[PDB]
This record gives C-alpha cells, sequence and structure tokens, in this order.
DNA sequence: CGATCACG
DNA sequence: GGTACGTGATCG
C-alpha cells in the first residue's frame, strides 16, 4: 500500500464506483471499489415505522429511486444513546433526491449525515488517510499569459505565451519570434495550446502548481481550447480539467493529479494588502520580483518590440509558482493526512471547515452521529447571537507582539467544554464558567476535549522525538507535523463559535472566553507591574510597549517576561513571543497598523488595496499610512488630505485616478438592484456591446443630482472637455472614508481632513 | 431602513 | 456532486 493522493467515483451502467488515487514506489497506481453504499440516517418515532418509511420513492435521471436496504443501529447522539436506521441507497445522487421525502414523512423525527460527498464518506468509512509515507510526489508549475484590451469579455484575447516550471528549470512557449534559450516558438495558439497538453501528459506530474488558476489559468484555457476546437486531456483518465462552483469564484480540478492552486493558501498563511505574485515571492523569500502590466504585455505583443521583456516575466511567474508550490505543499500535505482529507479540498478550506472534517472521521471512529448543519434561519440566528478592551490612541514606539491562542485548546480541555457536557440533567459534578454561569458536566470526558487532549498528546510525542533525533529528514518531517496539530488545535476556540458548524456552540465559545480571561488579566497586571502599558488587547494576544524605554531593553525584557509567565502557568498553557515594531497604532478590535524594523508595513481590517476602490483613495491611504508610520507625522497625514480633497474641489485631479472596476456576474436581466457599473453595462449593451459575466466594467461618476448610479460613465466614454467628474462624491464616497478610520485614532473627525 | 452586490 | 466568508457600499 502506497501514498492516497486523491478519491472521487465514476457510474458505470449507473452503478457509482469509487477511485483512490495512489502513488506506489514512484507508480501511479489507480485502486477501484465497486462495494461501498451511500447512505443516511432517519430518527423515527417508533421502531413500527420503518416499514412505511423503508417503501419511501424518489425520481432522478428518468427513473425511480428506492432505499435499497435498512439496517438498524445504536450510536452516540449528544452524549446519549440512540437507535437510528441507516437507509442504503444504489447511487449518491439519490441522497439529494430522496432526503427530504424521507424528513417529511409524520414518522421521521429527523435525519441525518446527508450531505457528505460520497468520496469523503467513502475515506472516512474506510479509514483511510491522504498523504501517508514518505513516498515523493512530482511537481509541475504551470501559468499562462493573454492579450488583453480594456473591459473585453473573458477570452476575447488569445493566450500569448505559456510558461511551466519544475527542477529542469522554467520554459516558455509563445507563438511569435522571440531569440531567448527558455522560449520555444510555436506557429499557432492552437499549437502552443497542445504543447502545454504534451509537456503535461510526459512529464506526468503528481502536482499541477498555480497562482489562481482556479479563476484564470485553468477556465482561461478551456474556454480557448472551445472556440478552437481542441480538447485538454490533461487528466490522467485522459479527461479534461473540471470546474467546480465554489462560493461565487471557481475551483478547478485535474483527475488524478493535484491541482494546487497557490492563492487560496497564501491568503490564509499570510498576511499582505495584496497578493500579487511580486508581493507573496517578496515576503517569503525576501527577493524582489518584476512586473511587467497587462497594457505592456499587449503593446510589446501589437508591436512585436520588447517581446524578451515579457518572455522573461512569464518565464519568472512560472520559476518563483514553482519555488512557492515546494514552499507551501509540506504544510498542506501535513494538514490533509492529519484531517484526512484530499490536498485539493483540505488546501481550499477554512480552519472551521478542517476542524469539522477532524470531527466528522472521529465522529465515524467513534460510533458519534454527527449533527447537522444549520438551515438559513438557524444560520442567521446565530449571527445574531450576543457574546456576554478600548485600544490606546495615539502612535507608539517600540511595540512587543504578544500571542494568546495557545491557551484556549488547555482551557477546553481542563473544563471539559463541549456542546455534549453543557447543562446536563442528573450530572453529579460540574464545572461553572466565570460571570456567563455555563455548567459543564465532569461526569464523562466530551467528545471535543477528548479529541483535543489526544492532538496536544500526540504533539508532545513528535516534539520529544524531535529533540531524541539525529536525522536531519525526520525532523524536518516531524517540525510540519506538530506544527499541523498546533494549527488544528488552536482553530477549535474559533469553530465553537462558526455560525456554520455541527458541532457549534455559542455556550462553549463564551465558557472558555470567561476562563481564557483569567489568565489575560494576569498576563496584563504582570506586565504592568513591569513597567509595560498594554496599548491593545484582544482574545488572540496583545501589544505592549515600555513608554520612553530603548527597544533592546522592550525586547530583552518581553522575551524574559514569556521565559517567566509560562513556568508560572500551569500544563500546556502558553503565551508566545510573536515580534516586534518599531511604530503602530490601533483603532479598535482587529483594526490597527504597525510597521517592523526592516521597514514593512503590517495591518490588519484597514487598507483598501482593491479595484472597486479609485487609486486617489487608495493612493492617499498608503500616503497617509506611510507619514504615521514610516514619518511618525499625523499631522503629515492630515495636511496630505487637506491637499488632496482640495485639489478634487479643483479639478486638479487626473481623472485615470477616479476610475472604479467592477465586476458583471450575471446577464444584466438577472439583476434586482441596477448600481453604477451595471447602469454603465446596460448602456454598453443597448449600443450592441456583448456584455458578459466577467466582464469588468470601469466608470467614473460625475456632477450631478440623483444617485451615482444615474450620473456614472464608462470610462472609454469619458472625455475631460464634455465632461465634469463629481468632487464631493470623490471626498466625501472615496477619499475620507478611506483615511477617516485610521485618523480617528489620533482624534480626528471626517470634517478635521478639509480646509 | 432591509436587501442586494462585489472584493479578494 | 455541493456549489465560501466577512465586510462595506449602494439600491430600492
Ligand atoms: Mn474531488
Ligand atoms: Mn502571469
Amino acid at each position: 500500500a502506497g501514498m492516497i493522493i486523491d478519491a472521487d467515483y465514476i457510474t458505470e451502467d449507473g452503478k457509482p464506483i469509487i477511485r483512490i488515487f495512489k502513488k506506489e514506489k514512484g507508480e501511479f497506481k489507480v485502486e477501484y471499489d465497486r462495494t461501498f453504499r451511500p447512505y443516511i440516517y432517519a430518527l423515527l418515532k417508533d421502531d413500527s415505522a420503518i416499514d412505511e418509511v423503508k417503501k419511501i420513492t424518489a425520481e432522478r435521471h428518468g427513473k425511480i429511486v428506492r432505499i435499497t436496504e435498512v439496517e438498524k443501529v445504536q450510536k452516540k447522539f449528544l452524549g446519549r444513546p440512540i437507535e437510528v436506521w441507516k437507509l442504503y441507497l444504489e447511487h449518491p445522487q439519490d441522497v439529494p433526491a430522496i432526503r427530504e421525502k424521507i424528513r417529511e414523512h409524520p414518522a421521521v423525527v429527523d435525519i441525518f449525515e446527508y450531505d457528505i460527498p460520497f468520496a469523503k464518506r467513502y475515506l472516512i468509512d474506510k479509514g483511510l488517510t491522504p498523504m501517508e509515507g514518505n513516498e515523493e510526489l512530482t511537481f509541475l508549475a504551470v501559468d499562462i499569459e493573454t492579450l488583453y484590451h480594456e473591459g473585453e469579455e473573458f477570452g476575447k484575447g488569445p493566450i500569448i505565451m505559456i510558461s511551466y516550471a519544475d527542477e529542469e528549470g522554467a520554459k516558455v512557449i509563445t507563438w511569435k519570434s522571440i531569440d531567448l534559450p527558455y522560449v520555444e516558438v510555436v506557429s499557432s495558439e492552437r499549437e502552443m495550446i497542445k504543447r502545454l497538453v504534451k509537456v503535461i501528459r510526459e512529464k506526468d506530474p503528481d502536482v499541477i502548481i498555480t497562482y489562481n488558476g482556479d479563476n484564470f489559468a485553468f477556465p482561461y484555457l478551456l474556454k480557448r481550447a472551445e472556440k478552437l476546437g481542441i480538447k485538454l486531456p490533461l487528466g490522467r483518465d485522459n479527461s479534461e480539467p473540471k470546474m467546480q462552483r465554489m462560493g461565487d469564484s471557481l475551483a478547478v480540478e485535474i483527475k488524478g493529479r493535484i491541482h494546487f492552486d497557490l492563492f487560496p493558501v497564501i491568503r490564509r498563511t499570510i498576511n499582505l494588502p495584496t497578493y500579487t505574485l511580486e508581493a507573496v515571492y517578496e515576503a517569503i523569500f525576501g527577493k524582489s520580483k518584476e512586473k511587467v502590466y497587462a497594457h505592456e504585455i499587449a503593446e510589446a505583443w501589437e508591436t512585436g518590440k520588447g517581446l524578451e521583456r515579457v518572455a522573461k516575466y512569464s518565464m519568472e511567474d512560472a520559476k518563483v509558482t514553482f519555488e512557492l508550490g515546494k514552499e507551501f505543499f509540506p504544510m498542506e500535505a501535513q494538514l490533509a493526512r492529519l484531517v484526512g482529507q484530499p490536498v485539493w479540498d483540505v488546501s481550499r478550506s477554512s480552519t472551521g471547515n478542517l476542524v469539522e472534517w477532524f470531527l466528522l472521521r472521529k465522529a465515524y471512529e467513534r460510533n458519534e452521529l454527527a449533527p447537522n448543519k444549520p438551515d438559513e434561519r438557524e444560520y442567521e440566528r446565530r449571527l445574531r447571537e450576543s457574546y456576554e478592551k478600548e485600544p490606546e490612541k495615539g502612535l507608539w514606539e517600540g511595540i512587543v507582539s504578544l500571542d494568546f491562542r495557545s491557551l484556549y485548546p488547555s482551557i477546553i480541555i481542563t473544563h471539559n467544554v463541549s456542546p455534549d457536557t453543557l447543562n446536563r440533567e442528573n450530572c453529579k459534578e460540574y464545572d461553572v464558567a466565570p460571570q456567563v454561569g455555563h455548567r459543564f458536566c465532569k461526569d464523562f470526558p466530551g467528545f471535543i476535549p477528548s479529541l483535543l487532549g489526544n492532538l496536544l498528546e500526540e504533539r508532545q510525542k513528535i516534539k520529544k522525538r524531535m529533540k531524541e533525533s539525529k536525522d536531519p529528514v525526520e525532523k524536518k518531517l516531524l517540525d510540519y507535523r506538530q506544527r499541523a496539530i498546533k494549527i488544528l488545535a488552536n482553530s477549535y476556540y474559533g469553530y465553537y463559535g462558526y455560525a456554520k458548524a455541527r458541532w457549534y456552540c455559542k455556550e462553549c465559545a463564551e465558557s472558555v472566553t470567561a476562563w481564557g480571561r483569567q489568565y489575560i488579566d494576569l498576563v496584563r497586571r504582570e506586565l504592568e507591574s513591569r513597567g509595560f502599558k498594554v496599548l491593545y488587547i484582544d482574545t488572540d494576544g496583545l501589544y505592549a510597549t515600555i513608554p520612553g524605554a530603548k527597544h533592546e531593553e522592550i525586547k530583552e525584557k518581553a522575551l524574559k517576561f514569556v521565559e517567566y509567565i509560562n513556568s508560572k502557568l500551569p500544563g500546556l498553557l502558553e503565551l508566545e513571543y510573536e515580534g516586534f515594531y518599531a511604530r503602530g497604532f490601533f483603532v479598535t478590535k482587529k483594526k490597527y497598523a504597525l510597521i517592523d524594523e526592516e521597514g514593512k508595513i503590517v495591518t490588519r481590517g484597514l487598507e483598501i488595496v482593491r479595484r472597486d476602490w479609485s487609486e486617489i483613495a487608495k493612493e492617499t491611504q498608503a500616503k497617509v499610512l506611510e507619514a504615521i508610520l514610516k514619518h511618525g507625522n499625523v499631522d503629515e497625514a492630515v495636511k496630505i488630505v487637506k491637499e488632496v480633497t482640495e485639489k478634487l474641489s479643483k479639478y486638479e485631479i487626473p481623472p485615470e485616478k477616479l476610475v472604479i472596476y467592477e465586476q458583471i456576474t450575471r446577464p444584466l436581466s438577472e439583476y434586482k438592484a441596477i448600481g453604477p457599473h451595471v447602469a454603465v453595462a446596460k448602456r454598453l449593451a443597448a449600443k450592441g456591446v456583448k456584455v458578459k459575466p466577467g466582464m469588468v466594467i470601469g466608470y467614473i461618476v460625475l456632477r450631478g443630482d440623483g444617485p451615482i448610479s444615474k450620473r456614472a460613465i464608462a470610462i472609454e466614454e469619458f472625455d475631460p472637455k464634455k465632461h465634469k467628474y463629481d468632487a464631493e462624491y470623490y471626498i466625501e464616497n472615496q477619499v475620507l472614508p478611506a483615511v477617516e478610520r485610521i485618523l480617528r485614532a489620533f482624534g480626528y473627525r471626517k470634517e478635521d481632513l478639509k480646509y
């Protein structure tokens, strides 16, 4: 038995066949299972009811659907024995066809485990864990460059370069003559796409790495392949890449391989105002990368001048995509293994969903019936539910960052905080949460505390094996493993409060907050007696300084302080020194900005680096943050805003800095609310423009009476002689909102930021 | 106001 | 194979 990399199912003669994709001593192996059956559970009012319930019918694919077999089973629900009926079906697609017919029934109290994908059901029930062993996978980074012109329909412009990279080097396929050693020149867009197919089939990578390939590279390749009448047999079974709807965006799978899209991974792992490949590469490897903008690529392609510069950019995009994939995949591979689900799914999940998958597997192992996800009504009510400090103003120097998160798993375990132990009837001994008063039964270990204890013990064993290991290879692997456990264990606190959670528990989250606070108040008091000033406190951590002290002294005392507190705090309760900042300011909870000793600005919940904000607002905000953090000058920042707003009043700002960009996401007739970008889009369609979802609309808001939608103009129609932009809109709805939250940390109101 | 829409 | 989340802007 090798290493499981993915699992799915195919249908044959109307029957499902599970496919397990493996890597076994360097070779691709596919195992087939025809015997695993889909099922749901039904809790009935009485055993007699099963005779009526087993006879429930549905329709799918022209043919009727039936319950294949029924089985009475004894399980645990809410920490209590329960008798339910396992209802077997022939095909997994039968479940969404019959589940509501079963739930409808007057004798059915409730149904359970009815929205678990068949391939994930299989992995859990068969006790199969992906990414186990030392099996070495192969990787290939792939990227593309397209010919783009302002506001074009997705896929109108051809693909002009395809790049790929591995340990053999970074290469470019193009259909215009470029003399570089790494450039392969082919005859057409069609032949370039066929060459990428040939490179993928010959290299046969286990992992295809992209940077946002879910939304750009693969959807674009598929669109161009369609127009060109060619197939993309990239799957190991010769199937084409498959587009999956994840939210409003996309997810692309390549069967028998792992399509590893770094974009969701990096977005979760590191904190940046923009997730451009250049910014990401610099943040991870501390090296600068050149950007070649779309308009420059179009000019070079159309003119045929400066093409060597475009091919170098395409080559580097693949090269750095390969380096980033190799950097980030080991941790995704260990998280996959820990939660027992494929890297494809895990690399695209929130920590809340990682917890749920860990809990679902553990629920099967422990014969525990899993709770259902909430309905729309329950999900909204949880978002409404109310739970039982304000930052220091001004600009602070020499800020130390302390992390509290490794406190909470220990609190959950010691106080047996779990939905199954909350306010239990006929309980002999209980823990009472401070202030909130929630009672947690001590008579049996709760489902979650029990799992968390095993997680923490497993991490301590790995850490002990690391000290006693003389092998640098296993030390590396074990380091990723104990880190993966820390990430999962530290996600439970937040999960209890996650409105979409199965094991959601508001009282659990408040109780943990109430018990946690006693340690937060201890840290705060011990810091304050040491001369430290606490500037910001969240359940996650704090920021402190020693007013008027030398930076080395603040660091030394802080490092001494964590060493001291950890020696006083019992068990696995741990304080962590996160870092040091030269300067910083705090607005409210998770709204702050800091600058490190290397000059990098780190912010949370403030920056507006997005295409639906004008350049003038983004430019002014970056300038305000630089004046404050790099220059230590809030008076400079206030003067910057006053100058910009006056310049907008006097029509001194170039119209290119006033453009707003917003995507059309549906046919124009499907809109309920006609926002400015849609009003502009309708006028374009009226003119004969082929408006399609995906098209990004550039507009400028003009002066006039009424709502902005009636006053917005397409950028290509804006004439500086004829049209006059709305200075009030750019001052009040763009520039001032971008800077008013930042400046409020220094005592300014919106009204103080003009002449 | 509540509903609708889009960013990354 | 169910088809994201948190958050702010703008519409109706
Ligand atoms: Mn899959
Ligand atoms: Mn690119």
